[PDB]
């Protein structure tokens, strides 16, 4: 523990657009009990996976990371204490809002905020998408998120050495792409695992207005993906990449712009990894085929 | 009885375009022993599946239909004689050229030419696509071909009642689509099977320049399809339909224009049918998702 991506909390300038998009494009289900004009989007037994709160910005607020139990959370505390990373225990009100038994809050060096928790409540009535797809979560958690970092070496240190994620994959970026002179060194996009899902987390050393590069959610079948593409097309959702399969996690997916300005990857067939045999290597292409990121 | 589609012979106005497309887009392999300036494209142990001969038009010449043995071919002779359909035995030169033991030649009432044969020679050196895909033939044969017909009822009688194909699916057209009065009767696109492949043959009662609406070839995996689409886009092959999944045969495929001006559907995951269970019904949509023919 940490074992998986639990939830994502984001701020939004357009709550109506997010509601229509989560319901009619993503085919998520609305959760009950929210604020004060906030939106809970459900994919499974979790009370909420995507929480959208109204605000003046379109940005990531926090990612919530689930541990197996009190001991698995304490292990994260002990790592943080060894590094000297400041953290706070959740207030009574934060525990009640998130519906978790314990949680700590802290930030990585680039100052992306984390909530690490255990003992979430679940809701048990069947979550049924009107479009007939089922999301793939379980032991792989919510999906995976790719976030901006200020410094890839620093991110590698905090996520692997401090937090204990595994390095799953790495891809180099030419120095020009990251605002470095043509004469100096490439920078690194690194993918991190906490469970069999190839990656739950990755860091792009390039800035974004939201802090999010992409959020991937996974469904069981290619037909689920293709039907989703059709719904997005009908609703004039702006496209970011055509259908394709990734090299590193073998995900078959397309990418589309959300109302928050970052991409959602809507995929299937994500590769599962066993840490006992996985060899961390450098991948040299994004995709095996498709995924034309010029489409936007 | 006829067991599968064996080969397709077409005439072409641009042999160089076909050789490049066959090799670099379809990833078929060139056969040997082709006559003067003809092109043999191979998918498997057949000496050729797609035969392209020089000519003044881009047009279907004949479809070759494989039977299991001499008795299977005689059963077709018997059916033709019962109907009063004229047919000719292949000459010595024709048997040698097609590399078959026996073959009869005749046409349907719309004038489409059939060559029904048994005892093909095979070639045994491995056929290796440079792109790494394997075609799906075997008991399913070469693929399927959708052809023009002048009269759907007469085609239904000839293919089902006379030749013994099974009716596999039907799709209705608005009377006005076939230039009838808008309060006239619908016409019918009918799909015919001779093996587990959902259909080997279908008839659109609408005219085409070549006689061909589409030729489908099948590969093992979605990645093979996705890779082919990238090759085709790179080579500026005209797209006819986006990636999608058909309703009737569940083929996951895209459509593209060949050098002959007709479409090839390049697909995977074709549905298998058992005649003991199969119910012949009317489908009311082309696709579950995708297959936007508006791109062409
Ligand atoms: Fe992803
Ligand atoms: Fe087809």
């Amino acid at each position: 523990s940490i074992r998986s991506l639990g939830y994502l909390r984001i701020e939004a300038t357009d709550m109506a657009a997010w509601r229509e998009y989560g319901l009619k494009v993503l085919g998520m289900v609305e959760g009950k009990g929210a604020p004060e004009g906030a939106l809970y989007l459900r994919m499974d037994d979790f009370p909420a996976r995507l929480v959208v709160v109204p605000g003046e910005h379109d940005r990531l607020l926090e990612a919530g990371w689930e541990c197996a139990n009190a001991e698995g959370l304490q292990e994260i505390r002990n790592r943080l204490d060894l590094e000297g990373t400041p953290y706070k225990e959740a207030t009574a009100a934060e525990l009640a809002d998130r519906r978790v038994d314990e949680m700590i809050r802290f930030a990585d060096p680039s100052g992306n905020c984390l909530e690490v928790f255990h003992g979430t409540a679940l809701e048990h009535r069947r979550v049924v998408s009107p479009y007939g797809h089922r999301f793939v979560t379980g032991e792989q958690g919510m999906g995976h998120v790719v976030l901006s970092t200020r410094d890839d070496a620093e991110a590698l240190h905090f996520y692997r050495d401090v937090l204990g994620f595994r390095l799953r994959d790495s891809m180099r970026l030419p120095p020009q792409m990251v605002g470095r002179p043509a004469d100096g060194p490439p920078a690194w996009l690194r993918f991190f695992g906490c469970n069999p899902r190839h990656h739950s987390l990755a860091f792009l050393p390039m800035p974004t207005s939201s802090g999010i590069v992409h959020l991937m959610v996974e469904v069981e079948q290619a037909d689920d993906v293709g039907l989703c593409l059709d719904r997005a097309l009908r609703r004039k959702v702006p496209m970011s990449a055509t259908l394709g399969r990734h090299v590193n996690d073998l995900m078959l997916s397309f990418y589309m712009k959300t109302p928050g300005g970052f991409d959602i990857e809507f995929g299937c067939e994500g590769r599962q990894v066993d840490d006992r045999d996985w060899i961390a290597r450098e991948s040299t292409a994004v995709s095996l085929w498709g995924h034309d990121f010029t489409v936007g």
